[PDB]
């Protein structure tokens, strides 16, 4: 029976409600969590506010010292945390180990920024006057994390928020919170002061909505769905919290006529099927040039046929289960909707059958061909192992397709043509573009989406900057 | 009878409506303007969208050449435009000459930035890979300007927006929009391509709301009331536009025991009474140390008593009229409520009576004493010539008073104690701090408020930054 980590203590939701956490592998109950509502918001935000006053006054060098310790403790417990992620969320073991490591590196990359939170000395138009733009903490950050990579998403936000001198309240999704809650203990083993790092669980429209719109909240950093994000933006009207969101995506993977086909098929394969399609940057729609279609597809389909779906703890598995039943059902709906709209199911399209799959949420890798740009599958985010393939004949045409979307997070292209690549800068409306390579970003880049994929951007110089506020001084002598 | 500047043309509102623009000086009707509703928002945003694709193709150095021409054209017509601002808005002529000048220098400061729009080349963790973060235009910026400085605020937004490669749609407040509309003709003379700069007038709840919420809007930059800003934030849930708002303010003016009293009283004088109190950074509440109280107030009240209210075209005037009858009524409400709460009107508190003040909206310079920190006048923005004074005995006491606010933009303090001044960095919850001087920001600073004073921040390096999107590349070789 997990509790919440608040102000250095472990406590119950005051509404006394609990909830099981269920494994997508076999539907067993792994544990129970609190299911708090809006009555617990004021209390946790209040301890965060109070702990932040003293935490902010520490030299940044000392805050980074504490968090580097925190980061290493996570790595110490890598094997435990990774298997816990595999069970509660259903990613492959090797992928979970990658996520725990990324949780540590996210905090470590932010710790590099400690003595580089430079403010500006600006030249005044008046003699004997200084202008000073300082960088300071905002105050209290609320972090909302998703079930695709719950633990790494916590690291991605805890790191920057804390190094910058804020305190944080993390609300991991109730679908996959356990590994995240386990950080609570690691925080105390690291000596993060009581109240500076808080972890709570509850209802999205109750506890969540109360947190993000609250007057004690200065910033909301969140990953999830576009509608959930729009709700947070409305909520932020109440407090004028800075809002940083990573939301929906419908990334095009584009194979140009002069691409290295073997490289492109490999990059496209994993960009769609990594984490069972549950990545914000996934190849969600593939465009293949008609001069290379047949050859590209013998290669690509050769790789798809070899994807072994199975138990994520089993090293032989190339793909695990979908996260829950609603998301499984959604696979079936989209595939049925596509066939009905005239699509060809080239491979897959079914729940796995077999007595090994009587329990759990399992879907075949799926390739949909003879697809046209106006079909729903080319527009709606599947977030699962469903990939539609569209032919095109020229660069201008595929750029049109690519920008035909309410999303603009990631995109991938394969080509040898400098000029195509150069034109992407002004012509392709996606914020994170991969060339001759599949997805997967780095702590030091900028994870930024256009249109309805989010606000603010995450990671790197510009990401970290958002956890800071500015204070400007005009001083006259 | 003014029209709307859209797509290089002058057009009527589609709803056929018009309204008068009325002078606060003598209630004269100066001209008529279009009073468009929501049906004109899409058309405007769509021509601005179309015009920006072509504007972004003009290299930055060339866009800045165009806009420096525009800004000079503005200075050529300085006298015409200033005099028009005195009539429609009611500020003193010298202040209007100042405002026209600032409209230019805002645009010229933006132009300084034309070739300093650098992107970042980031080191990869991968052997043969380039990570590139480019800076590109957002697209279409909606600018909403307030009736305190309608022309300067347009320059404040037009410059950054257009230099960075955006197109803009300016909606000046219907109270004072004439001088802003006159930019339409100067834009054509300057060679600003049709559609890159559009000026429309209409209703807040209809035209204004439709613009800020629209899918074609990428950024909203607005000055005005806190509620009007919250409304903009809510609407941006629909489009996820970046939102840059300057809103309410309740700036404290703190006189310490060791302040230069004659310096402080003068700083405090113009910081409250500039522009008839109608400044976002105004001295809205004065805290005076008990030890210097009697001497400071004798000095300060000598300056208040010498303020001459009258015709803003007359060089002899020190203060002009309030913007309109509602705002005038509000001053009466605020002073009446202060008396009801136990306060003392030490000077002023009445409308001007005289043959010169029959027509027009005139309130005396007003100073309230015997006020306590809980009185309404200490917490609600007056935005007019009303100043409460509170005694305090220590630095810790007045910091609490200062931070007891829902606003956090400006703040002024007078002291010789550099230790007090340093403590403000961590202890004063205001974004713009003036030491031993009065308010008045510069284009290279960062005009940035906490709490309910707004979001994003304006001016300078970080203000210019917001008119830009990033686009990340991961290129593999």
């Amino acid at each position: 029976q997990y509790q919440m980590y608040v102000g250095g203590e472990w406590i119950d939701a005051s509404n006394g409600q609990t909830e099981p956490v269920v494994s997508p592998i076999n539907e067993e109950v792994l544990a129970y969590i609190q299911d708090a509502d809006a009555s617990d918001a004021e209390r946790v935000l209040a301890v965060a506010t109070t702990a932040q006053k003293e935490w902010a006054k520490q030299p940044a060098r000392q805050r980074a010292e504490v968090l580097r310790k925190f980061a290493q403790l996570i790595r110490d417990n890598k094997q435990y945390l990774a298997e816990l992620l595999v069970k509660e969320q259903g990613k492959l073991l090797k992928v979970a180990l990658g996520e725990v490591e990324a949780t540590s590196t996210f905090i470590e990359y932010a710790c590099d920024w400690a003595r580089q939170m430079d403010g500006d000395i600006v030249k005044s138009d008046n003699a004997n006057e200084q202008i000073m733009i300082h960088k300071i903490p905002r105050g209290v950050v609320v972090a909302i994390t998703a079930w695709n990579f719950p633990l790494a998403l916590a690291g991605r936000k805890i790191g920057p928020a804390l190094v910058a001198g804020n305190s944080i309240v993390v609300k991991p999704t109730s679908e996959t919170p356990l590994a995240t809650l386990e950080l609570g203990y690691l925080a105390e083993q690291a000596g993060i002061p009581a109240g500076v790092l808080n972890i709570v669980t509850g209802g999205g429209r109750t506890l969540g909505n109360e947190l993000v719109g609250h007057r004690m909240t200065n910033m909301v950093s969140m990953t999830g769905s576009t509608p959930a994000g729009q709700s947070i933006i409305r909520a932020s009207a109440n407090n004028m919290a800075h809002v940083q969101l990573e939301l929906g995506g419908k990334a095009p993977f584009i194979v140009m006529e002069d691409a290295d086909l073997e490289q492109a098929a490999a990059a496209a394969l994993h960009s769609r099927f990594d984490n069972c399609g549950q990545v914000c940057t996934c190849n969600e729609r593939m465009y293949v040039h008609g001069a290379v279609y047949d050859e590209f597809m013998r290669i690509f389909m050769g790789k798809v046929e070899a994807i072994k779906v199975g138990d994520p703890m089993d090293p032989a598995s190339d793909m695990g289960p979908k996260v829950n039943a609603n998301e499984l059902a959604h696979m079936e709906e989209l595939v049925a909707e596509a066939v009905d709209e005239g699509a060809t199911v080239l491979f897959g399209g079914k729940k796995l059958e077999g007595p090994e799959f009587e329990k759990g949420f399992w879907f075949e890798p799926t390739v949909l061909t003879n697809v046209t740009q106006d079909m729903t599958i080319v527009h709606e985010e599947s977030f699962g192992p469903i990939l539609p393939v569209i032919k095109f004949d020229s660069f201008d045409e595929v750029i049109e397709y690519a920008n035909d979307s309410d999303y603009g997070l990631a995109a991938m292209i394969c080509t040898q043509n400098m000029h195509y690549i150069n034109r992407l800068l002004t012509e392709l409306e996606s914020g994170e573009i991969y060339v001759n390579r599949g997805h997967g970003e780095q702590h030091q880049g900028f994870h930024n989406g256009y249109k309805l994929s989010g606000t603010g951007g995450e990671d790197g110089k510009y990401g970290f900057e958002q956890y800071l506020e500015k204070k400007t001084f005009y001083i006259n002598y």
